């Protein structure tokens, strides 16, 4: 009661091929739905057969830290980037301590808050993945990137089989109260350990060679190919068949061994509105998939390059990660209030999201006006493909539960990060309802007179990350993320005079190089 | 919760060649910056390119006892002085107990304070010197020289590379929340031990001989020197060269072996305004150094004597330690509200801050009107120099972190005291934020509704001081600091009818004598 | 990350004083007098340093 | 013998890097005539530490 | 860099080459210590004469 | 001084130095009839305590 339940453990430790990050934040949890489960749907709303949903709202909250900046600090994030070809999660240690349940009452303008010492808050971990996993969707409410900040616990809500604002019979309704949970008073605590499964290192490197440019620029090939089918000689046209062998002179015609990654073309958009086509093609123009009638737009889809060459002003309509900007709005907001990621270090293996994959024949030439070369806007597969995946970001996601089905393909989370069959389980928390003064005679009616109260406390999260040191005999210097040494009124990743932490821009992880 | 976390340990123990002082004070710590870090600078203010700054304000407080009177009592300070040639710090024991976190609320004039039993206060020690050390600067907020007094914990604030109210890229922003800290409830406590590094004893002695007066006043020297170059004989002038050997008759011309300490002349100022020159030369006249454009005045600089001979009414414009006077103001204030220290027992080795170091030749005499003897106002170095350092005072500083660079010189803190590569680390303390009642639906916006509350408690500090007994065969009595045995209405170092502790005047440490 | 002249805490004053003004303003143009003030973030170039 | 850095500096550090921009000549290499050239001198002071 | 230096006045052994007057005191180099200043004998280790 | 449109230079003779990192010097030679030792004054500090 009068004894601390835990200490403030927050720091980072660098150990050769491993790094350990520990974060601690102060949280606050209010009573949700007034201790009630509620049925929710898109019934009697803006409608739209492509936005219908059916689920439930639980009085439970949940802890989430699926954002990198929850663990690594800007400086740490830098050290990782400039010196490591890759990294991965390993172990996990979750702590919940210093439970403070506060009771609140108001009257005639007077609002006084008191301590309900004899109160409990329930906690449990869905370590069997029996409940709907909602951490895969980049939602807000995670641990504040700034340690001194205080946050609220996001409310838990799930969805089920819906048929246009109307459920089916095979739909599932889950009750979190049907789970064994540990009740904690002001002097209690809650600990939990997790072990990440074996997954490939993240690509924190950028290729030094393009898939199409691997051969030796000094030696010819012992292979030949159809050079000219027209045959020049002074007769304008005379058919004939001629062949030639590859050479540094013509690299685009040499026989390769592999092919660029898959491709699902999207529409292009210029940052300068003055350069954009008119009309509102946001929806009617965007690329989307059709799933049981209701079709959904495609966010960062197939890992494709954002822009080509110098044209750094273009970007996929919905093929890039876009983060907020502290003060940014919810609906309006212009460019100067958002941050668009630039997937560029992928142009060496993956195609460009806006342009075509390639060209394919469509007919024969038997006395027919050949050819028929048609543009390809959607590929996928083909034995021999080689591609990079989407890069992760400081404020970007971390992991995502790989849907349990009969099959999948390169289960890399399209939003970036790691795909885990068994990811860090959901940690659910809830304030125990404390009924107010009951009547003086029995009433089998559902009780509804509860004492309004909330709870606060700290929370620690320790994660051990396995690194992968770089081994390159590259002679010339490397590209490194650095801060503008120039004079400035504001220091990047700090606080303003009003005291507010702002993240200047998103940061990738691909700066060091490696031969393809 | 209902059990004391510690006792009131405050006393002194004299043990031959060692003395142990233990102090205990009651502290109070309010929430700073509303749990926020803020960017601060001299942007949009009185300007002045010599007063620009750029730093940050932390919600953290800090414990400081870098003042002698925090440990030694007036009587103790006397015993030390009258009987010891020197002394030094040895061990350190810091205790933090009886944590009392109080919660406060106000409404319609009504202000009631309550106990938040289930609350914590964070504490940690920068034992790796990773954070900006701000104890070197004689700031206020230390432990009250009077035990019964209660004090507040000073707020922590640091500065970084600034370019005229505008930072650079190489500037550093530190977050104290990124440090592992121990959280304490009402029944918890915090202990810490430190070991002072090996440093020379402080000079608690005054020389019995002047550097220029060491030789035997009864014996001549076997060395000669140019006595007269004019040659008298009745021809008014006749060149010639004559030599003579040293003698008690002429001591100022005898060959010595050493030289007085360094010197950086300052302007002189008389206590009697009527004797002072007109105008405001405080700035345009004072001595200062130029560091990257912005120049800063020089406080107690090179250890030089304050006044010479009888002229005890003069003092360096900025070469002496000046303490307040309890009721003294901040800007105005006249002589009768300040206390100026008198560095006098140093005239035997060190020069006078106001006068010149000496005279130096500036040319030859080859048929040229010699000499050229020019005054010296700045010296430093020279093999053979010997000097004393600035004396410490009862209310004066104690230690100071020696800046980590490639080199330094006699790293004695100019303000006096001891120079420590690894000084007593900074002890930072902070009230854990307790969020008020949150909404009923999620909001990823930065939380800002906190329950206002403060904390109080005691704090113990034990320090073992190594002494250095005196060994002098001096026959005649010594000078001792004593109290005016005469009748008086007020007893020195006590309290008035209104109950207020006042320190009559500053006290040096140099009373006993020792042959040079 | 810090300049020798800029180490002190930009939030706390100093318990040390120094000769602030030797001219003394009051409406008599010039009137000598001696006045002192203690260091402050307001005037860092006049605060007592250590090195 | 090296001396690893131990700084709890939050914000990124200044690092020596190569101009990622397009260029006809790669720094610290050889020209068509085969001659090694060193673009410019390089210091060693990029990382930071509290004074 | 060469060692420290505290220049002194020069004197020729041949009086005929010396400047007039008695600069022995008013010309010599000395330090000031608490009012009473004292001449400087062999001070900073400096060479006596140069070249020939 | 500087040279900004100002009649430079200003090269002034030095008659007193001392210190400066990088200095190297010899000490006074001893003589057959010369001194031998000398007690180094006990103070807070000194510099190359060669008599």
């Amino acid at each position: 009661v009068g004894n601390a339940s835990g200490n403030w453990h927050c720091d980072s430790t660098w150990l050769g091929d491993r790094v350990i990050t520990t974060s601690t934040r102060t949280w606050a949890l209010p009573t949700y739905n007034n201790h009630l489960y509620k049925q929710i749907s898109s019934a009697s709303t803006g409608a739209s057969n492509d936005n219908h949903y059916f689920g439930y709202s639980t009085p439970w909250g949940y802890f989430d830290f699926n954002r990198f900046h929850c663990h690594f600090s800007p400086r740490d994030w830098q050290r990782l980037i400039n010196n490591n070809w890759g990294f991965r999660p390993k172990r996990l240690n979750f702590k919940l301590f210093n439970i403070q349940v506060k009771e609140v009452t108001t009257n005639d303008g007077v609002t006084t808050i008191a301590n309900n010492l004899t109160s409990t808050v329930q906690v449990f971990s869905d370590s069997e993945y029996q409940l709907p996993y909602v951490l895969g969707s980049a939602h807000q409410g995670c641990l504040p990137p700034f340690p001194a900040d205080v946050f609220m616990i996001p409310q838990y809500g799930y969805l089920t089989l819906n048929n246009g604002s109307q459920a089916v019979g095979r739909s599932s309704f889950y009750c979190l109260e049907y789970f064994p949970s540990q009740m904690l008073r002001t002097g209690n605590n809650f600990t939990f350990s997790y072990t990440f499964e074996d997954v490939p290192f993240h690509s924190s490197y950028a290729h030094s060679q393009s898939l199409d440019r691997l051969m030796n620029p000094l030696i010819d090939q012992y292979l030949y190919y159809l050079n000219r089918t027209q045959n020049q000689s002074g007769s304008a046209q005379n058919k004939d068949l001629l062949f030639s062998r590859g050479s540094p002179a013509g690299m685009s015609v040499q026989p390769k061994n592999w092919l660029p990654g898959p491709c699902y073309r999207q529409q292009r958009v210029s940052k300068t509105k003055t350069d954009n086509n008119n009309s509102n093609f946001t929806w009617t123009g965007a690329s989307k998939y059709n799933l049981n009638g209701r079709e959904s737009i495609i966010n960062p889809g197939t890992a494709m390059a954002s822009h080509k060459d110098d044209k750094d002003k273009f970007f996929p309509m919905s093929g890039v990660m876009i983060f907020g900007k502290e003060s940014a709005g919810a609906s309006n907001t212009a460019l100067d209030n958002v941050m668009i990621t630039d997937e560029e270090e992928i142009k060496a293996t993956n195609p460009v999201a806006t342009e075509r994959f390639g060209t394919v024949a469509v007919n024969l030439q038997s006395s027919s006006t050949d050819p028929a070369t048609g543009d390809v806007h959607v590929m996928g597969a083909l034995p021999g493909m080689v591609w990079q995946d989407r890069d992760v970001y400081l404020q970007g996601p971390i992991w995502a539960k790989i849907p349990h089905t009969d099959g999948h393909f390169h289960p890399s989370p399209l939003m970036g990060g790691f795909g885990l069959k068994h990811p860090p389980p959901q940690i659910l928390i809830k304030n125990t309802p404390v009924p107010a003064n009951p009547p003086a005679e029995f009433s089998a009616t559902k009780f509804a007179s509860f004492i309004t109260q909330y709870s606060t406390g700290q929370v620690s999260v320790e994660i051990e990350w396995e690194l992968q040191k770089e081994n390159s005999k590259r002679w010339n210097p490397e590209v490194q993320y650095t801060s503008n040494y120039a004079k400035s009124a504001n220091v990047d990743f700090t606080v303003d005079n009003n005291g507010l932490y702002t993240e200047p821009r998103p940061i990738g992880t691909r700066y060091l190089t490696r031969p393809l």
